[PDB]
C-alpha cells in the first residue's frame, strides 16, 4: 500500500485532542488501501518540521508529501523570508526522495498585519508555482464559516469539525493519489 505523508502542526495534529480524533486518523480509516501518517505536532514551525522531515522520509518512504506548515511561523521569530526559505528545502527534500509534495495553501488571521499577511499568503503561491507542485485550498476557510466547529481561541477547529475536514481533504487528495 502507498503511504502519504502528513507533514503539519496542530491544524493536522489536531488541537487539545487526541491525533485519533483529528482528521487525519479519520482519513485513513476511510482509505484498507492508502496508507496516512500523521507527523504533525501541535506548535511545530516550517523549520521543526524541516527537522523531523529526514527521518520520516527514509523511514516511510512515502509516494506524497502534504505540506501543512507556516501557521506558528510569525510567534517564534521569523518572517516571511525565513519562513519562504525553510519551506522551499522542504520541497526540495521530498522531490530528493522521489516523492510528490502537496503543498497547503495557510492564511493568518486578519488581525496578526497589514501587508504581513500579503507577504505571507503569496509564500505559498510563490513555492507552489516554483516548484511545479499542486497548491491545496486552507482548509481552515470552510471552517470558519461554521462556528460550531471552531474552538473557544477561534483559531482551531474543534472534535466536531473533524469529520467534515477528513471528507474535504478525501476529496481535494482523490486525483493527487
Amino acid at each position: 500500500a502507498d503511504t502519504l505523508l502528513i507533514l503539519g502542526d496542530s491544524l493536522s495534529a489536531g488541537y487539545r485532542m487526541s491525533a485519533s480524533a483529528a482528521w487525519p486518523a479519520l482519513l485513513n480509516d476511510k482509505w484498507s488501501k492508502t496508507s496516512v501518517v500523521n507527523a504533525s505536532i501541535s506548535g511545530d514551525t516550517s523549520q521543526q518540521g524541516l527537522a523531523r522531515l529526514p527521518a520520516l522520509l527514509k523511514q516511510h518512504q512515502p509516494r506524497w508529501v502534504l505540506v501543512e506548515l507556516g501557521g506558528n511561523d510569525g510567534l517564534r521569530g521569523f518572517q516571511p523570508q525565513q519562513t519562504e526559505q525553510t519551506l522551499r528545502q522542504i520541497l526540495q527534500d521530498v522531490k530528493a526522495a522521489n516523492a510528490e509534495p502537496l503543498l497547503m495553501q495557510i492564511r493568518l488571521p486578519a488581525n496578526y498585519g497589514r501587508r504581513y499577511n500579503e507577504a505571507f499568503s503569496a509564500i505559498y503561491p510563490k513555492l507552489a508555482k516554483e516548484f511545479d507542485v499542486p497548491l491545496l485550498p486552507f482548509f481552515m476557510e470552510e471552517v470558519y464559516l461554521k462556528p460550531q466547529w471552531m474552538q473557544d481561541d477561534g483559531i482551531h477547529p474543534n472534535r466536531d469539525a473533524q469529520p467534515f475536514i477528513a471528507d474535504w481533504m478525501a476529496k481535494q487528495l482523490q486525483p493527487l493519489v
